[PDB]
């Protein structure tokens, strides 16, 4: 019992920050952003496979989604060249 | 049915964009960022409750954590005011 | 001087990471996200002041904007409470 | 003068949201994230060009930085394969 409510706050925080303190530490985090009308890449692939005739298997639906990205019909919410099923997308200008 | 691999891409996309198309759309996104030594507010509360003497129940370790936030000993990864156990934090300057 | 294209990469990097190396390091990052139809709080205030009759000075159009935020007519792109003219917003549901 | 402080708030907001309302609208936004010890790709290239002997011009310094990324000695804060001078980075595990 070396720390208590009477120890100065700064010292308790440097204790918590030390290697092997026991504090569960992360090198990743997730942030929520409010964006109207965003969608997952996997959901797009699902929609195509179920509603567009002529895909022999789900693989070809992924290739078609990647085509939509290339053409600017859908857009990455943060700019990467590669289509990925875990990233989020929005529609392009469809006017 | 109405759409195939022969339909033009722009029209397939405008069908996917229409109301009631069945595409899962949401007003939010989740973004993964690499940030070394970040931690959940709930993991700060748990650490305090188990390593610092004099909290009669867990509620009191949450109030202490808020106090660390106010003092700048820990910092929100996106400037907010209220301490929340579901958000991610980093250490402030301790030197 | 001490480092060249013949030095091992890991050692060059540890030198760059040392205190007083001269590398510009900061406690913040800026991230660019594609989000259709977003807008600055200052541009909402300006719009209101110029298009809506009965604001004796600009301060009163800022208070009206806060009122839109409270009602959910506009939304913060990252859930905060306070209206700020330097942040970005989107439209809520209006139907 | 068709809108005023006496018009219902919802209607003023749908006015502001209409095409050609005059409201300045964005398809991009910038978010600030607090991350200890982050740095710009361009700053890294500068540091190398000025402190590591054997670069005939700044171009070769960019190629070397891209090598550090590939080797995991520096890391992207959001995961892309390409090194870019406008993105932000953090150090890898240098233990």
């Amino acid at each position: 019992s070396g720390l208590s409510v009477h120890t100065d706050m700064a010292s308790v925080t440097k204790a918590m920050a030390a290697p092997e303190s026991g504090l569960e530490v992360r090198d990743r985090m997730w942030l929520k952003i409010t964006i109207p009308n965003a969608f997952l890449g996997s959901d797009v692939v699902d929609w195509l496979y179920h509603h567009v005739e002529g895909f022999p298997e789900r693989r070809e639906a992924r290739k078609y989604a990647s085509g939509l990205l290339k053409a600017g019909l859908i857009r990455h919410t943060v700019n990467k060249i590669t289509f990925s099923e875990q990233c989020y997308y929005v529609f392009g200008d469809l006017s």
